[PDB]
């Protein structure tokens, strides 16, 4: 017992013996384990984490020696507790690395010897993996065994004689059990059994322990609470079981979801508790975070799961027809108006004040009205394709603050501002019905090739032209050092319609450049909208259903959903308010 | 004292690399991830086995002879520019080729790769608008004589050094494409240095 | 996309070292020293529940 490696020889080997002779002698030179010179100093590590990696096949019966060396020292915490002094790794206490191996023949040993159960992992190789990390478990022991798939130690820790384990307390990102095991889950089934099974478990074992908060309340830094955190990090695999939870035990029922009230015979009437799939616009939903994200890895089956499948559709009856067709009769019509306003604009000059007869006067009574509406759906805007309105409706007010002064040939972007509200009603209004996808398409089209147009256009225009300022220009444009602007508007104008300049009657150049802007333009047309249109279309099904899934959110999210206008509520007390959404099935059991 | 794989057919290919060459997933599959347990032949082994924290296995596979550093034939070469492979659809799914390209994308592929981007279309930018400035009035051979048409120069012979820098890189090593490109920048910035009338054409094709 | 992107960006990852010279300290993984194997290598890491 001199240095490091040879304690590592000797507990790799499994050698008893040849240690006892000396480690006598070095407990009677009042020396201690805990020292430094008797750990690695590369990262601090005792020699009890180097035994245990060294299992005879989950058989060190080492170990045993070394707990006894620990309590001859007299010194318990600092061995116990011997984290690792490198930020590839912390904390990683004798729990740690005990639990990573799938020992439960020598946790429960150490532990009731007296171990720390509550040592926080905080490391780098513990955070995860999108971030930089290996693997994450939540930074607790217990949620470490929880994580691995360990119920006997979570069940031995949680009921050991000594010193237990509490699932309330949390890490970090105040994760705590639940966050860490739906932040592993996947969405295959191997996976997802052991998560689920294990999930409830430590939801229920949390109950019985403690029925006055059941644990899933218990929310992150993020503020998102464990099914926030499965809905959002895309795991269907937890999410499609944390909603139709109903835990049979009438002492620990209450926290449970799919509520089961009634049925005819031939139909089950189940009561799901969405407690938190909206809060009303009071805080976050489930809805929301579904739906308007993007980042949603798979959100093809999530908003299957099926209260939430219904939950729209009972939207979408009760204030999602009426409103939507309020709205878009009520921008369309704004939009006409605004057109006949244009057409009728004032005219022989007089902007500020024209309106000085009836006509005038009703053309007035146009221009007013449709500022009142920019205006009001601008609040609305404000109060909360976003960027589209946006845009439009400050155009719009700004055009009529110019109006205001009467300021000559000022009213232009007024009429740019008519254009975008009718483009924008061609944008949002996909609600009626399915027409392919207008609006997917716009967004896959859209600007992209039309800027490379632009570009491979400008080049051909600038090289021929130089062609002809090394040629003529100091030919057809009268060869004086002229504008090009010219040749892009020609070059528009018939290589595109007809009616050239010949332009030769230099050759050798145009000839070629020509031939290879048709080839251009005919690959980049064709190719884009064979490749757009036919492939990567996916037209309706949940293109449309997030479509109207966006509609009715944002519908809700409009007007104050507070209101009278919200979802049923349910049993009142000594069951569960906790409102809840009854959904009808049928099945011939 | 030499494992069998080592000896190379008059080819110089090795079993290995013929496996990958011909199209044949099936050993090839298996070739890589060789790990013989036998601690006394164990050597000769692949997918080395170094550690895991329980849930996460690290595996550390020998790509001993999947890149060569330029040095000599490697496996990732021969596996991707040859078009006459079989079936490379699955092969580069082995799984240590497919993750050593993305482990190359993030060290020096991204950095580079926008690096010669940015730098190519800024030249061919440069390139362009040497064209619309392109020597006006005649005067071809020696036209820069005050400060915009000292720019011109600068950019022409900036656009030049670029040409003549990455035909150096073509030539050391679509690659007929640039070829074609660079032979006729640099004759057309020859004919330039004579003031040949007329003879800067095939400078803007 | 799925393979001829894949080959795209094959093609563009290998030309590229290709170009500068690659010995250069932008290579790849070193592994273990001797008694075992230098025999460079690269470490993948999976993820399984067994
Ligand atoms: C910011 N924005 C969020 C979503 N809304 C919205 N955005 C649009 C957009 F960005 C582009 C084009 C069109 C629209 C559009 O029609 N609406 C909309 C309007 C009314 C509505 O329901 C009501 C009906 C009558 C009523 F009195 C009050 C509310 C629901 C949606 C509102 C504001
Ligand atoms: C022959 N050829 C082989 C492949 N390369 C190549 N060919 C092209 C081609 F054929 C047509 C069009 C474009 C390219 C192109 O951009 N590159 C390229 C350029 C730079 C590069 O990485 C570096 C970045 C900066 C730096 F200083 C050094 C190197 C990687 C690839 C090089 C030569």
């Amino acid at each position: 017992v001199f240095n490091r490696p040879i304690l590592f020889d000797i507990v790799s080997r499994g050698s008893t013996a040849d240690l006892d002779g000396l480690l006598s002698f070095l407990l009677t030179h009042k020396k201690r384990l805990t020292d430094e010179e008797f750990r690695e100093p590369s990262t601090g590590k005792t020699c009890l984490p180097k035994a245990l990696l060294n299992l005879s096949n989950g058989r060190n019966d080492t170990i045993p020696v070394l707990l006894d060396i620990a309590e001859r020292t007299g010194n318990m915490r600092e061995f116990i507790n011997s984290p690792f002094r490198d930020i590839y790794y912390r904390g990683q206490t004798s729990l740690h690395i005990a639990i990573e191996r799938r020992c439960k023949h020598y946790v429960e040993l150490l532990v009731a010897q007296g171990a720390d159960v509550h040592a926080q992992a905080r490391g780098r190789f513990f955070q995860p993996k999108d971030e930089g990390g290996y693997f994450y478990f939540g930074e607790l022991p217990l949620s470490l065994a929880a994580c691995t798939n360990q119920p006997h130690i979570v069940n031995y820790l949680t009921e050991n004689p000594h010193k237990k384990a509490d699932m309330r307390r949390q890490d970090s990102r105040g994760n705590t059990v639940l966050h860490a095991l739906v932040a592993i889950a996947d969405n295959t089934r191997e996976n997802t059994k052991f998560v689920t099974k294990m999930y409830d478990l430590l939801l229920l074992k949390c109950s019985r322990l403690f029925p006055d908060s059941n644990l899933e309340t218990v929310l992150n830094n993020d503020g998102l609470s464990p099914l926030m955190m499965a809905a959002k990090t895309g795991k269907i695999g937890v999410f499609q079981h944390i909603i139709r939870r109903e835990v049979t035990d009438e002492d620990t029922r209450h926290l449970s979801r799919k509520f089961k009230d009634w049925a005819y015979g031939p139909v089950y009437s189940s009561l799901y508790d969405l407690s938190s799939l909206d809060t009303c616009g009071e805080e976050v939903s489930v809805l929301e975070i579904l739906v308007y994200n993007s980042k949603i890895e798979n959100r093809h089956e999530m908003l299957a799961v099926e209260p939430i499948n219904e939950l729209l559709r009972d939207k979408w009856r009760k204030f999602g027809a009426v409103s939507f067709y309020i709205n878009v009769v009520s921008y369309l019509c704004a939009m006409v108006i605004f057109t006949l306003t244009a057409y009728y604009q004032p005219l022989e000059g007089t902007p500020p004040y024209p309106y000085r007869t009836t006509v005038d006067y009703l053309r007035l009574a146009g221009e007013v009205i449709t500022l009142f509406t920019g205006v009001l759906f601008f609040f609305t805007s404000i109060k909360d394709f976003q960027l589209l309105y946006f845009i439009y409706s400050v155009l719009v007010v700004v055009s009529a603050a110019l109006y205001l002064a009467g300021i000559e040939a000022y009213l232009a972007v007024m009429v740019f501002a008519l254009v975008l509200g009718w483009m924008n009603a061609l944008y949002f209004t996909r609600g009626l019905k399915l027409t392919g996808t207008y609006s997917i398409m716009i967004q896959k089209i859209l600007f992209k090739d039309l800027f490379r147009f632009l570009l491979v256009y400008l080049l051909f225009m600038i090289g021929y032209a130089s062609a002809l300022v090394t040629l003529l220009n100091p030919p057809a444009c009268r060869d004086s050092e002229t504008f090009s602007a010219f040749l892009l508007d020609l070059f528009k104008l018939t290589i595109g319609m007809g009616d050239l300049e010949m332009l030769s009657s230099f050759i050798l150049l145009l000839v070629t450049y020509i031939i290879l802007t048709f080839v251009l333009l005919l690959n980049m047309l064709i190719a884009l909208m064979g490749e757009t249109v036919g492939q990567v279309s996916k037209e309706s099904k949940h293109i449309w259903k997030l479509q109207w899934a966006t509609t009715i959110l944002d519908i809700e999210r409009s007007f104050p959903v507070f209101l009278r206008k919200a979802f049923r509520s349910g049993e009142m007390v000594t069951v569960g308010r906790r409102w809840c959404f009854r959904v009808d099935e049928v099945n011939w059991s």
